[PDB]
């Protein structure tokens, strides 16, 4: 067929009960996730083709970069806690990756006072049980598909996005087929 178990996807063995509906995972300290979010703009590009009524849902992982990579997980809490994904994505990518500016916790915090949260406020939500709760998902749910990984992406908690089974010729095309694969998934 077009689409094949094992081709554009895999089917999880052991399903996951009560999964977000579309979840990606990465780390701040992972290359090809660096690219997925800057050079490629999966996740956004994913949301532009989603039927209507199915929310997108991005965990940071702790398995890359030690005891930096824990911190980032917070960070990711704390960010997802006050609604500014969409100002600390970029900064701390290339803080991490491209500048090599993000070494400890503090570095972490500068970028979100950067971009404008108050310091008294990203100390409170950093500390905040919120936010430990929202560490404790992201564990979860990573647990909860064993995995190994990032960048990765899990359909209803049954399916898994297989992106080696897709031609790299062309970037553009590359995100399409990743894209409507997720289209497909999320109507089967």
């Amino acid at each position: 067929a077009q689409y094949e178990d094992g081709k554009q996807y895999t089917t999880l063995e052991k399903p996951v009960a009560g999964a977000p509906q579309v979840l990606e995972f990465f780390s701040f300290f992972c290359p090809h996730c660096y690219q997925f979010e800057e050079v490629l703009h999966i996740s956004d590009n994913v949301k532009k083709k989603l039927p209507e009524g199915v929310k997108m849902t991005k965990y940071h992982v702790n398995f890359m970069g030690g005891d930096l990579g824990k911190d980032l997980t917070q960070a990711w809490a704390v960010a997802m806690a006050l609604g500014v994904e969409d100002k600390v994505t970029v900064p701390l990518f290339e803080g991490v990756q491209k500048t090599q500016t993000i070494r400890s916790a503090s570095d972490i915090r500068d970028v979100f006072i950067n971009a404008g949260i108050k310091g008294e406020e990203y100390d409170a939500a950093w500390n905040s049980f919120v936010v430990k709760s929202l560490v404790a998902q992201q564990e979860k749910a990573a647990a909860d598909v064993q995995l190994r990984g990032v960048p990765a992406m899990f359909v209803n908690g049954k399916y898994q996005l297989n992106p080696q089974g897709m031609d790299t010729s062309n970037m553009d095309v590359f995100v399409q087929q990743y894209a409507d694969t997720v289209k497909y998934l999320s109507e089967k």
